[PDB]
């Protein structure tokens, strides 16, 4: 149970999906639909800069379940963030863990 803490180069990749997420969630309750994720990613990647690299449906189902803990059965932004990470690796983007020093 680790948080999305990576280099400042990859972190920016999450800020994008975070700005587009709210653009989809009409309920404005920080919650989004799963079936909408497929289409949401289409515009997400574009803003991320990733080209010629679409998130496979076989993988998406995995990323969701990986964060589909015991709940109503919906997808939120908190989970949608970590998803992008695994979706970026498939493209060939190496993401390592970093830690600041107080």
């Amino acid at each position: 149970s680790s948080k999305p803490k990576y280099n400042p180069e990859v972190e920016a990749k999450l800020d994008v999906a975070r700005r587009l997420f709210k653009r989809y969630d009409k309920d404005g309750s920080g919650q989004l639909q799963d079936d909408e994720i497929a289409g949401l990613l289409k515009d997400t990647y574009a803003e991320m800069g990733m080209s010629n690299f679409t998130p496979t449906k076989e993988d998406v189902k995995i990323w969701l379940q990986m964060a589909d803990t015991n709940s109503d059965g919906s997808v939120s932004l908190e989970e949608y963030e970590d998803l992008i990470i695994k979706s970026l690796q498939k493209a060939g983007i190496r993401v390592e863990k970093q830690s600041l020093v107080f």
